[PDB]
């Protein structure tokens, strides 16, 4: 007895949904792959020659697939009607209301996802939830699914965890250092994780996939998320330190991370970490904690998030202070809104909170981003953005007459700019303030042109 | 303490702070010449006497905090019915946190690691870092809170009485 | 299954009483009352028990040596019974975790092991006190490691309802039996059995049967709700003084309310017993445990209010004494908690003692029943300087600047107090504790007393 994934429908056609599935088609010539999603222009988007996100190597992969075993549409019903296999990867936000506001997820689209498969299902399906950051999600598609049975209906719930980042999803998804499946420990349960572990098989090692229960997969990937995040938050503890102490936080960086017990990864100090994932995270985390009172646990995490608050304050205040606490009307150049280089997300992006710093004190902000688009930044600062925000087309013209350069986001063509032509039409003194340690190596030349560099971790 | 041979004999790294001048760096260098007999040069890292020091209060630090880490996730898995082992297993399989210094316990001990992060912690307070002092402070915390737990479990299973026991 | 040999370990205030009613109702059934205290269980077999209750010493003797025996042999009553009663002490920790508050189990566990030691074959254990916390559950776990081929051991809860002072009366007519065990076939059948022994003289209807949890929180509570009781009558009694009031005329008023029940509203120095306070103080630190704080800190006002109660009344009598008591004899009259007993566990008049010892009173305590090492052990130097342990009531008061009465003995009412003004000290005052003295406040005011009493200005 066991059970043979021959299609797959994944619901939800984002970051994750996306990518994971390209990726799956693009490895599984034999499974066909449908992508849905309730968003029609996002759909249109994935069938077109411009993709709704930015990925290296995504268009690639997307093509060489699309039309044959790939597809994205907006029939919902028909392609869970018709799936084996049914992932659920969409969106969990932060509840704006009620217990647990600002800080507790809202499972309420997953709850809908779950619904609507039992409508549409007839006969046997595996279901999966699969999303960087499952917050009790096997266990509320179960209750949907125990209470809602049909004859003949015998719906399997797996986890799946993904642990791509954004901009580097095709690599990752191709080499996963681990893939993580949960299921449940009972005859069915196994048969469904075997299914899943054989479409990983068709590219990933056997010993690079980990099974195990629901529980424990939703938790691994929660505590994963947050010892990455922690690593941040560390490092960036100590540029502070660093900045009042004389020391350069990379030198320190380096000498810390040729421990191999500690590893040399994501030791990079920064203006403070972004996306979709690492906050939700912890405050997840946190909440999960409070609600099980272990209060020891949850104020030993909630240190991750207000460490990198911290972050971001202290950089938006040396650049108020360096221009000597009054900002009205000075025009600052903001370069880099993604939350990371490489992609064109800007989901608690440190830009937005840095951004929204210096619009607190009057500053006239021109803010370019090579990827992220114009209305997304708009919208993501809001008669304060009338007044205060421009959208510059190229980083030469927020420069032009600027006080102040700031560098928020690591995209490789900053350090490439020409920064003498900058230096002639800025106002003295012209200040770079780099938050993502981009221009190391230029400070000489940088100051030699007559710039007033500040960087984090580095005084 | 007990791997310290092979730990001598095959540093991950030598650090070597001394100062920024002529006689600092001839100096760094006729230390260097003795490790030199033994540890391949790029394994040696030279750097001023303070950054020096630094580095090895922030690295001692991020070590104690992997082991309250898991030790906190020890405390979650007690609670939700999973397995720190299995789940450090999941987390150490990231290449990028590695999978060293995740084996929970009922709390790390020695000479460094609760020295080394009260000290950097009164640091961060002499320096008016009070947010990087509560950070760091943490660690402590929760390593003092894994063994109150552990004590309080035994006390508990022996239903709360062990005089005479 | 019928039960015809009865031991119970702990000859105490509980299994004293209990088992010699046991043995007065049911001469069919051998009942040992066993002790690690040898001259306890001599006064026992003597003519004069070591405990004082009204009618108990006319229930032992017509039942000692014929089916009531009193003995130190533990190991020897324990094999031979068909039904073991646990009614022994679980004093609070003085140490560690839960220190002041929780209840130590270690005489419990003790005993458990020593009947599985001593036990083959089936026996019904059933645990039995006025406080039982988690005791079912720690000697199941006990007997649940311990197992022996053919020793088949039943873990009942059978609280005592019982109050000192009317035990007799309580237990040959009490308001409900209790009893706990679990649900499945074996507990069925224990429980039975020991309702059988209650049939004897107990109507079935007021035999209430559970499992031992719910039989174990039901006694928590049911203590608690009377303690809260006292101490809201005791809140209000504050109130009456501040406002010109009569808290005897109020809880008559609060207590016609069918509702609300007229028992339980006397206001007083404040709840003592071996119970109430033990039993909140459990309930407080359990709530804590089960992370339920709002429901612990509900409960903590009981003895707050209590303590609080205590506090008032004696720095009143300061306060009436010229707000100075140093050098002054003061006369107690009443140290056992309540009347009729000699039990003197957490009394007031010990708090109330103490609280004027440390500003200076020479004492002279008299209590008809409580013996004189009791009271030197309950309020222990100063006990040597300022404590002295009267004979009679009259000789107390010989010479005293004022009477506090902290115990309802009935013969405080009849006492001669046109003889005992003529040698006390003027301003002669009687601080009434107990409301004992209402209705003669006319004749004791015409004598030339001053009288302050509780709950009124
Ligand atoms: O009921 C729904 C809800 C959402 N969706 C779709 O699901 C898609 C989710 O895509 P997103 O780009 O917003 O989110 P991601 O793919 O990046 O998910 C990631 O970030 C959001 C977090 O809540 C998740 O934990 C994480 O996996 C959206 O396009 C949305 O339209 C549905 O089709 N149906
Ligand atoms: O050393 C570092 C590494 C990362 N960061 C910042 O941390 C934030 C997160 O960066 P990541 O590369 O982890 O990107 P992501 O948020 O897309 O992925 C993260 O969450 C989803 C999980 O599945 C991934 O495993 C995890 O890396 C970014 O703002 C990044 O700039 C640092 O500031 N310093
Ligand atoms: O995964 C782990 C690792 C370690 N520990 C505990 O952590 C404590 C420290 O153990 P270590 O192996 O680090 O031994 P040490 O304290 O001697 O060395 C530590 O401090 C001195 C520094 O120079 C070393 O680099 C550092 O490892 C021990 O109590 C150990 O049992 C864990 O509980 N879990
Ligand atoms: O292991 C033991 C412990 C105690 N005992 C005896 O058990 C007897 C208990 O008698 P006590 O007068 O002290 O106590 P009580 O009968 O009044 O119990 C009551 O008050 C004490 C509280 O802890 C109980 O909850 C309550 O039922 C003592 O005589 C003691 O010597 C044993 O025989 N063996
Ligand atoms: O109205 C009252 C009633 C009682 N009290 C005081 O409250 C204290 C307790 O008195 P009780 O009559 O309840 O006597 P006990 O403590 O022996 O019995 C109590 O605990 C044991 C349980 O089994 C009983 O059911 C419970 O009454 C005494 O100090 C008594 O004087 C008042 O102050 N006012």
């Amino acid at each position: 007895h066991m059970f043979e994934i021959k299609k797959i429908c994944c619901i939800g056609a984002g970051y994750v949904g996306g990518p994971t599935c390209s990726v799956i088609a693009h490895m599984c010539p034999e499974i066909r792959v449908t992508v849905v999603d309730v968003n029609e222009s996002r759909i249109n988007a994935w069938n077109s020659p411009t993709l709704p996100i930015y990925e290296p190597g995504l268009k690639e992969v997307v093509e060489s697939c699309r039309g044959k075993n790939l597809f994205f549409s907006t029939n919902i019903d028909d392609a869970i009607k018709e799936a084996d296999l049914v992932f659920i990867s969409v969106n969990t936000p932060t509840k704006t209301y009620g217990m647990g506001k600002g800080r507790a997820a809202d499972l309420k689209y997953i709850e809908a996802c779950a619904r609507r498969i039992v409508q549409n299902s007839n006969g046997y399906k595996i279901v999966t939830e699969k999303s960087t950051v499952p917050v009790r999600a096997a266990e509320s598609i179960r209750r949907i699914f125990d209470a809602n049975t049909k004859p003949n209906l015998n719906l399997q719930v797996l986890s799946n965890p993904e642990f791509l980042a954004e901009g580097t999803a095709i690599k990752d998804l191709k080499n996963p250092d681990r893939v993580l499946i949960g299921g449940d420990e009972t005859p069915e349960g196994q048969r469904a994780v075997q299914a899943l572990c054989a479409v990983y098989e068709h590219w990933v090692p056997r010993e690079k996939i980990l099974t195990t229960n629901t529980w424990s997969s939703e938790l691994s990937k929660l505590a994963a998320n947050a010892f990455l995040a922690q690593r941040i938050s560390s490092i960036n503890s100590i540029s502070a330190l660093c900045e009042a102490t004389g020391a350069d936080v990379e030198e320190v960086a380096t000498a810390i991370g040729m421990d191999q017990r500690i590893g040399n990864k994501f030791l990079k100090a920064s203006v403070g970490f972004g996306g979709s994932c690492f906050q939700k995270d912890v405050l997840n985390l946190v909440y999960l904690c409070e609600a099980l009172n272990l209060p020891e646990v949850a104020r030993y995490w909630q240190q991750v998030i207000d460490m990198n608050d911290y972050q971001r304050r202290r950089f938006a205040s040396r650049i108020i202070d360096s221009l000597f606490n009054t900002v009205t009307d000075k025009k600052i150049a903001i370069l880099g809104f993604a939350f990371k280089k490489d992609t064109g997300d800007t989901r608690e992006s440190s830009s937005i909170y840095i951004s929204k710093y210096l619009m607190d004190e009057g500053a006239h902000l021109h803010i370019y981003d090579p990827k992220v688009p114009r209305e997304q930044i708009v919208v993501d600062l809001s008669d304060q953005v009338s007044r205060l925000v421009t959208i510059s087309k190229d980083p030469y013209e927020a420069c032009d007459g600027a006080h102040a350069v700031v560098i928020c986001t690591e995209w490789d063509m900053f350090k490439e700019l020409d920064y003498e032509r900058i230096h002639k039409k800025m106002l003295k003194p012209a200040f770079i303030f780099d938050g993502r340690r981009v221009l190391d190596g230029l400070h000489n030349e940088l100051q030699t042109i007559g710039f007033q560099i500040e960087t984090i971790g580095k005084k």
